[PDB]
């Protein structure tokens, strides 16, 4: 697809057996989702932006589907106000900015 | 251009005759720059990041060049981690996400 930026670039994702809505975000180095359970080991991380920092849990090697496209990578989980697909996964689906 | 996302999509912008580095951020609704001087009157604006809402200065109808492409629109000024070009100006330069 070619996604317009007139509106937020929101897409459906599938992760952990769950369908969620998420923002395709080129400014985010990492993917960050609202509180959920994921399998496997994790370690704590801090991420931050305007408004300050939040503590999240870092899970590696997680499978996700984004708009039909399968990808694997690190997912951060924590008290984010919006589900974010970051560059670590956008690269895997071949997402580019074009103008 | 076509910009891949293996690294931060940092580009050069020009504003007030000064060159700056800014991030192309499809997750940001609004463009926000580090503290700087802009002409005219400003209005108050709240923006929300992962850690909460903060107050920034809103300047309307500001001339800005982004990677060689001209735009005129709203620019916010405040304590942002990095200069950010958000969707209000990415739309003006014709930017889309593609995969
Ligand atoms: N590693 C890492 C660091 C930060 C984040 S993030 O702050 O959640 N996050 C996602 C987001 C939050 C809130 C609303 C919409 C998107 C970043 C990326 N897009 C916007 C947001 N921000 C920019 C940023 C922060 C740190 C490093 C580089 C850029 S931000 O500061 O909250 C922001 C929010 C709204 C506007 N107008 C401008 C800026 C995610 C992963
Ligand atoms: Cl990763
Ligand atoms: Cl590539
Ligand atoms: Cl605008």
């Amino acid at each position: 697809p070619q996604i317009t930026l007139w509106q937020r670039p929101l897409v459906t994702i599938k992760i952990g057996g769950q369908l969620k809505e998420a923002l395709l975000d080129t400014g985010a180095d990492d993917t960050v989702l609202e509180e959920m359970s994921l399998p496997g080991r994790w370690k704590p991380k801090m991420i931050g932006g305007v408004g300050g920092f939040i503590k999240v849990r870092q899970y590696d090697q997680i499978l996700i589907e984004i708009c039909g496209h399968k990808a694997i990578g690190t997912v951060l989980v924590g008290p984010t106000p919006v589900n974010i697909i970051g560059r670590n996964l956008l690269t895997q689906i071949g997402c580019t900015l074009n103008f």
